[PDB]
DNA sequence: ATAACAAAAG
DNA sequence: CTTTGTAAAT
């Protein structure tokens, strides 16, 4: 079910599907919530990545930018509708990632 | 105004 | 072995 596969390679595809975020980032740039295109989580040497999958309420108070977690879920009902992005695990091990495809 | 973490929850 | 928060670079 697991995949592993080279680096400048699966980047290509990353950066694709970030690109369909920050495209809709720009849609619904007056909506004033942000949809996080590339989220790293670090554990045991890997990085778990999440691309497009996460929403924020970005603030800045102070000079500091402060991020307040939404959700999954697109906050407000009506907007536009955030891109298809494969669910699946990307983990980035030792400049290669295991994906599931 | 997009790119190094922790702990809880799953 | 994802979800929910914390906090330089472009």
């Amino acid at each position: 079910m697991r995949v592993k596969v080279n680096e400048k390679q699966f980047d290509m595809i990353i950066d694709k599907l970030k690109l369909m975020v920050y495209e809709y980032n720009t849609k619904i740039k007056e909506y004033g919530v942000y949809l996080k295109p590339y989220h790293i989580v670090y554990k045991n040497s890997k990085r778990y990545i999440y691309i497009g999958k996460y929403w924020y309420k970005l603030e800045k108070i102070g000079g500091k930018l402060k991020w307040i977690y939404l959700g999954k879920t697109k906050p407000i009902q009506n907007m536009p509708n955030p891109p298809q992005i494969p669910e699946s695990t990307i983990i980035k091990e030792d400049n290669e990632y295991i994906v599931d495809e």
